[PDB]
């Protein structure tokens, strides 16, 4: 519906350590999308455990954390209309197994635990997580020179 | 797609131009093995685009589709090939950007529908209108690629 | 129980040879994070395209089909890893261009069927089948990815 | 010496060996990318006396005839292109004229070879720019825009 | 000489503005070199004068503030051996028309104002910008998965 | 500059390069130059094959090391063919130390270190022709013609 729907978008450990930095950013900003937050960090365990928290009582739980532990991420908020659902399309499907070509996921990954990314599922998650993952004074408000370009009404 | 001299008329619209667009949206033609016929930069008349969106003519949103195809330049296009009109379409992706996948011109590029970057005829019909009312016959350039019999089969 | 050495026989053929795409269905693979253990330039003998293609030989069109694969040299490989099979075959497209969508290599690069730039190996058995056939066992070259464990999260 | 006017223009063409290898599209971006402005555009197959105007200056060498021969052999996708110093910075976008001194990174020094298969021309002069202009297009065929992100290219106008 | 020295490269808002973040990091991923840290940020402008400290007495001073105040910019640091210097030749000659093609100014930047990033011109002045522009905990301790496939040691 | 259309030379992804995924991206480099490819394998020679491509630098203090670290991995061996492929060939390449490189070149685009420096390429003709005859069998060189040589060569 409205085009300043914001989205968190992640590059996970094994995206930043196979050199996707560039090309995931890329996808993003080729189709429209505004970076409006974005930062390179390597959050607590707490925070992890936090973003985790639905995969608390997960046999997998204790390990996946300090999987995402075990590198650096690149933390962005994107915004744009239907930028969460959109960015998941452009993510790919979760599993690569079940990615297409053209997806980030479906150009760069193999296997679900090593799927280079993540993004928020929903408005309500992207709202959680970016309030999870930035302060607000993190997110940088500005307007696209071709924004009159890109959209078509507000 | 049957003939593989069939032809479609491809634009490249305004916001398409303006987003600086015009380099990868030939480059995704022309490594498909499709032939360019005729090309031009053209910024045409009010009476043109309104003959163009002719069957759109009884529709409310007719105007101001006409005026915003006016608001920039146009990369008119003739395409030729093997189902080139309804492989074209694919190329550029569903219609609607909302709709359309990752990989194709509208799924790596465009967000709103009124600012989908690019038109394809959706016809091979329509094609040819679109063809005789974009360019003089004499702007079609006849030529054979080089590489014609490795892209299609003798 | 998907194995992250399984292999499958990826080729380029004349046409994308002659087209100039070896760079980027290379790349394509190298990309995704598949492991390139094998890899020649090669125009094989009849016999071989003949062996090769076996189960098109009682088809009809054979002879043409095996003269147009020797009219051109053939970027021969095996790519390894987790599915590579099922997920090379995506890459690659659906076979007939005009089937294939956008992001794949006949999706970007192809029209015709009988022109369709590139081959995969459809089976984890016949991918076994073809890496015998194009590659001597001394061909195929056993090294460890610096990035394999963040390819991958088992074996 | 560089030109410091933002409208300066300069013809650039890419020859029937860029168009038969593929290159458009890579060509147009490198030009797009840049900042430079598309201001015209056409595929054309021009007349023998036309390409003989553009190379008047040739028309005693021993080549001509040849020249002109391989030049009416494909097709020509003719651009002008405008913003400060396009037409020096556009000669250095494409390389050197001879794809063999070329530096890569630039469009013959990554995809030619010999000087006579060297895919593009563009006007070696400001004033050269204003005639090859002239002689390629209708002068309504050159379009005026504004582009979206002119104040980001430019400091001043 | 060591592999862990560090840069200062900055996106200015004219390459922000117009969609370079991606191809611009590349560059520096593609060669080699090890993101550090990383932020997209709109810093004050005390801290745009203290950057520009050494031209605080020209004329053009108060324009130039300004005008990096007028976007977001994306700050970033990265490290590897000689990359004060290598990042240099990678950005392209300072005003972009004495650049060369296959640089980042050499393919995208026309105008010496517009000439989309920045880079520390020197091992001190790369300390002195990481300091300026950086809280020492938004750099961040990490080995590449390919370092010894980058560097001989 | 050489003149001769046929001329060929030997480059080489070294392991590095293999390692670091850019087999592709140095391929594409030569073919949108419009150099012929005419042979090609995937290879991890024995040592005393890389012992007799470095025999000139026999003498050198760095020779049982650059020996070793060219066995660390597996190497793409390609024979390019083209008009001044030897002398270009090394142009695309860039400077042999990337510190030196420029951008826009495999080194300058993707290398640091000399000793991770990507790829090889003949400094000659003459020693092309002895690399090539080194890495390849005389049957592995392939006959063949390019839809587009009257497009990218005017003569000869």
């Amino acid at each position: 519906s409205m085009s300043n729907e914001q989205t968190f978008i992640a590059i996970k450990p094994d995206g930043v350590q196979r050199g996707l930095i560039g090309p995931i950013i890329s996808r993003f900003e080729n189709r429209g999308f505004k970076l409006v937050a974005m930062k390179l960090v390597s959050p607590p365990q707490s925070q992890l455990e936090q973003h985790y928290a639905d995969l608390s009582d997960k046999p997998f739980f204790k390990g996946l954390v300090s999987y995402m532990l075990s590198g650096p991420i690149c933390a962005m908020v994107w915004e744009g209309r239907d930028v969460v659902k959109t960015g998941r399309t452009i993510l790919g499907a979760t599993n690569p197994l079940a990615s297409a070509p053209g997806t980030i996921r479906g150009d760069f990954a193999i296997d679900v635990g090593r799927n280079v990314c993540h993004g928020s599922d929903s408005v309500e998650n992207a709202k959680k997580e970016i309030a999870l993952w930035f302060k607000p004074e993190e997110l940088i408000s500005w307007k696209s020179a071709t924004f009159d370009w890109v959209y078509e009404k507000a």
